[PDB]
């Protein structure tokens, strides 16, 4: 018997996709879920923790692959790794040099997501959804407020995306930016926030009840469909900024213990083949990052901007650099700073 433990994000595969994995080599894969990249690290420094894959953020090698958690990647055992789009693997080779651990899976960015009547009732019909003003200017927090703005609660994104919004180095290693103008607008924006939380605005968007919230592109598109599906007539759109936004990376990795490698190795190549992963991207509204895939991937997904953004908009992303452990820290006791007051 055959069996391969698999430990993704929730909401990132296609229904069937185990399924017809089993169905095809004849592997038992018990699946499980997590929705964090803290519980997955959690886990993988705790050492022996029975998965033979698992789905961190790029973000998250660098700190992991020091600690010597995962095993480097036999190559010849992926014929279809040619499949992966090269820049892409440039991307995630800033925290994985020569690609030799990860295996880049979906891709998305940190954006607005928003209920486009409720933001043109609100704000008028040139409401200036292609701008982080229209969620980090008071102005118009104040008027949205009523119909529910939520940001993400999560740090290091928001307070990158904040320090680019003012003209800063997003992934800036000085400590006053993060307490200065950084907590300064965001003290004066959290009067008009209604929650910190990093998935209760999903259902939030497609029920109506938020208007407005900084949110993962194909979650907030999830939240869309959701909407879609239900005929209840909110209209939820995403926008990727004019100023930019941080593009980020989820990759399929391989504890140094697994026990499952044989068959780790043929469930990585399955992803490889075109049709799996454009079927995922089908249902989770992500982008993978297979450029073999992209054509197979529905119009509905593959032609949409804000999950496969063109060159220009991606020139206009920047990524998530790992800081000193001096300034995660000080961005921790400012992010609580800004949550109480």
């Amino acid at each position: 018997q055959k069996t391969l433990h698999i430990y993704n994000w929730t909401d990132y595969i296609a229904p069937d996709t185990v399924a017809n994995f089993e169905k095809e080599t004849g592997i038992k894969v018990v699946y499980d879920v997590f929705d964090s990249n803290e519980v997955l690290e959690g886990k993988l420094m705790a050492g022996s923790t029975g998965f033979d894959l698992v789905v961190p953020s790029a973000s998250y090698l660098e700190r992991q692959l020091t600690a010597g958690v995962f095993q480097p990647l036999d190559k010849s055992k992926l014929p279809e790794w040619k499949n992966l789009d090269p820049e892409l693997l440039k991307l995630v080779a800033k925290h994985d040099p020569d690609n030799k651990f990860a295996m880049p899976y979906m891709w998305a960015t940190t954006g607005i997501g928003y209920n486009v009547d409720k933001v043109k009732a609100v704000l008028g019909e040139n409401a200036p959804v292609d701008s982080w003003d229209l969620i980090l200017k008071p102005e118009n927090l104040e008027k949205l407020k009523s119909c529910g703005v939520s940001f993400l609660d999560d740090p290091e994104e928001v307070f990158a995306t904040v320090l680019n919004y003012l003209g800063k180095d997003p992934n800036s290693t000085k400590a006053d930016d993060y307490t200065g103008p950084a907590t300064d607008l965001l003290l004066k924006l959290r009067p008009n926030i209604r929650y910190f939380h990093s998935s209760q605005y999903i259902n939030d968007l497609a029920n109506g009840d938020i208007c407005v919230a900084i949110g993962w592109a194909g979650s907030v598109w999830q939240a869309s469909n959701r909407a879609k599906e239900a005929k209840n007539g909110v209209n939820v759109s995403f926008s990727i900024p004019k100023e930019g936004a941080m593009a980020w990376f989820d990759v399929f990795a391989m504890p140094a213990d697994a026990k499952n490698k044989d068959e780790a190795y043929q469930f990585l190549n399955y992803l490889l083949r075109p049709d799996v992963v454009a079927h995922i991207s089908d249902h989770v509204f992500y982008a993978n990052a297979n450029k073999a895939a992209t054509p197979l991937v529905s119009a509905e997904v593959r032609e949409n901007p804000g999950i496969y953004p063109p060159a220009d908009v991606r020139a206009k992303l920047f990524t998530q650099k790992v800081q000193d452990p001096k300034i995660d820290r000080v961005r921790t006791r400012a992010w609580t700073k800004v949550k109480s007051g």
